[PDB]
């Protein structure tokens, strides 16, 4: 095939596609509104968020760390946000009782696969999480399918649902 | 009178959002198709130049190191399979990232690389980058404003920007292994 | 235009001649680098958490504390806890109230540790705060802290060796060989 | 028995600085094939090439302190160095046949691999064997022309910082026409 004429029907196709899935998360039935509110909640109550990823989510770490608190804040609070997968106490169990010591009210913030028993460990225990998984560990998750092939926009997606819940509580549009 | 905005209860603020937020993708999702061609041939050019064995020199604005970070993992993902290990630096990062003295940065880019080609994504946050963007090298330019008549052209205050960056990407990378799968000529 | 191989004779000669020249510094070092040590010691065996930062040109040093203190084999150590200040999302740009506030709700009992210049006002009125602090200083800032000088030639060489003699006191009084 | 810290610090602190006197002068005694690399290394800038650097993982910092000491943040008069994070590169090898090799190759002009440390896997072993100019600070000798480091010599990080300050010495001292090469 012509690269001209291949690369139309691609973008037509591609365009299609995301139109015909676009609705998704209106029948997405695990349980992100409760996770979303329950996270809203740490957050007002003053607890930080530990936010780690599976290797190939790291821009997606990247995508949180910026957006929660962007270069200039211009009205915005400083929100507790943490790169846990930078930490020095990413398990690779001293972890749980060093994170337990050193952070006043932490909950994880898990994006994709557990690629260690030492993560998965640490996400099984007592402390919050927020945890978007591509299968349940334990209590409810926000279950995301593995090779979905648009699976890079729903993060985004979910991302900015997240993003307008927890403003939209500040800012006394909604309440919990 | 008017009436001061109540307020929503959460869970069903979130139901609405939710809709409106997936059918407005749906509203918005045929923008490329109606774009009048031009980003083809760019591709075409950025695809030759890899081609040829020329490497891509990534930078990105402050608000789009996410984005640079995606570019860099998705073309040479931690499995690459069957697939070339592509030439790709990641340019923000660079020891050659122009503060200003861009002629500086150029020289030394100019005899360490082969045979660069600049992509950037989005502002252009001092001028000696800008001086070296305008340069001789060859350059795929994701811009807010039209800096050189070939470029893409993003809508900088579009709420769906950050889709179109993922969108735009998959075009290039399906576009590009194409061509280097012997799939489509060019 | 001295022959390259004749050169580096005299330079590596008289580059140890200097090292072993200035070798004994620190016991003529007038700061009071033992006082801070042993607060910050206690502050470790507290539970405190340690949020290091550094100047431009420490990046490097900022790197070496962190690998050091918590390396990737642990062996028998403990985890300690160490944060890299420069990285986080707290570090103040702009402005410094809203940086300390959040990083007052978010650690249960933080200790600065800053090596180096403070380049920016933020920073400065960080490092004023109540908040204990272990400060590398070229000039002193508030309380003691420990003083360097900024155009030392051998200033690199004195940091690792400050850092040796940290990390040895506080194992030192971990393994129970010295008591504060 | 137990030491008072006050007593057992300035035992400490005095033993330390004597210790780096009495080895202070362990490169004057070595055998002067440093020189020769050394030398090698500044023809390669000189003549145009590139340094690809990597260290293994102890030595981060010291890659780190490599970078910013060879361009620093403020240039001054300096000419900006062709230096680049190897460990960091998207071309560090891995798995992973020798993609890299020959990606490094097409990308670069004139690479040279300067490794510090540890070869931590058999991808960059093998690329550091490869015929690309080298410019190797190794705990085995795994060439005749390299820098051989003493692994667990308690003055490692003091003689790292001291080759690199002799290094940059003498790369200006040639750059700047102090000193015919
Ligand atoms: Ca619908
Ligand atoms: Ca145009
Ligand atoms: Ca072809
Ligand atoms: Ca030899
Ligand atoms: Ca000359």
């Amino acid at each position: 095939k012509n690269f001209y004429d291949w690369i139309k029907e691609f973008v037509r196709d591609q365009g299609e596609f995301i139109a015909q899935q676009s609705g998704w998360l209106e029948l997405e039935r695990s349980s992100y509104a409760k996770l979303i509110a329950q996270t809203i909640s740490h957050v007002l109550n003053g607890g930080s968020l530990l936010v780690s990823a599976d290797s190939s989510r790291h821009w997606f770490l990247n995508y949180i760390l910026s957006n929660l608190n962007p270069k200039d804040l211009k009205e915005r609070p400083l929100l507790s946000v943490i790169d846990f997968n930078a930490s020095s106490f990413y398990p690779k169990n001293l972890s749980l009782a060093t994170i337990e010591m050193t952070y006043q009210n932490p909950m994880f913030w898990h994006v994709g696969k557990i690629e260690n028993e030492g993560l998965k460990t640490i996400l099984l225990s007592k402390i919050p999480s927020f945890l978007w998984l591509f299968e349940e560990l334990k209590e409810d998750c926000l279950l995301l399918k593995e090779h979905d092939s648009l699976l890079d926009y729903k993060l985004l997606q979910l991302f900015k649902l997240f993003e307008n819940a927890l403003f939209s509580v500040l800012y006394n549009k909604v309440t919990l």
